[PDB]
């Protein structure tokens, strides 16, 4: 199974159903079940990697490709005004699911600071 | 145009330097939002990631990689949240693309 058996390698498998916005050969970016803002999805790798904070040096290009994903998608969903986009490691963070996903929140200001 | 981020990377005006490579600079920013608050920028002037070229994709993976080694540096063991905003509703208050690391205290849900 690629991806891993986080919900996050489920819904790559097509196991979990999900609203995808768009699906390359590297990541995913579908909408997030609890949105805190109109518009707020997630661009999460094909690869497993629990979180940032083991990321290997190689998967650089990878992390880019969420950032880049992330903006892309945005511009597509309209979001005119701009948005925030976030990573979350640990505790700390509040990270959830112990795979990599990008934020991108927008349609209504964003307060700082950002949590 | 320039930006105070252009004038720290030209070394024109202080900040307290984390890390520095030929691509990227990191530094602590000057009003911090949580115990570690630090930069990551890169040196390519890219005013906003809605305009960052795919040529750029490396470079805007590097900083989240020289983000995430730096946090591991200074001691942000339990946990971190990156951050990167984009035009007015975003909050973007710098004009030049910078990645935002933030650690040291529990970070809440929603990010703003
Ligand atoms: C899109 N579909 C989907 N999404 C989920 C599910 N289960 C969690 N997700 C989504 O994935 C994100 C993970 O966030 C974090 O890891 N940190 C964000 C902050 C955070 C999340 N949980 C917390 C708990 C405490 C503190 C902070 C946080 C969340 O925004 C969830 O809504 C799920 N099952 C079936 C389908 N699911």
């Amino acid at each position: 199974r690629p991806g891993g058996d986080t919900i996050f390698g489920k819904i790559i498998r097509k196991e979990i159903p999900a609203k995808i916005i768009f699906e390359d050969d590297r990541c995913l970016a579908f909408h997030d079940i609890s949105p805190q803002a109109p518009t707020h999805f997630l661009v999460i790798p094909k690869k497993h990697i629990s979180q940032i904070s083991v990321a290997e040096d190689d998967d650089e290009s990878l992390l880019g490709h969420l950032m880049i994903v992330g903006k892309k998608c945005a511009a597509d969903l309209g979001l005119n005004k701009g948005y925030r986009m976030v990573v979350n490691e640990g505790s700390d963070g509040g990270q959830s699911v112990y795979h990599v996903h990008l934020h991108v929140l927008g349609g209504r200001q964003m307060h700082w600071p950002p949590g």
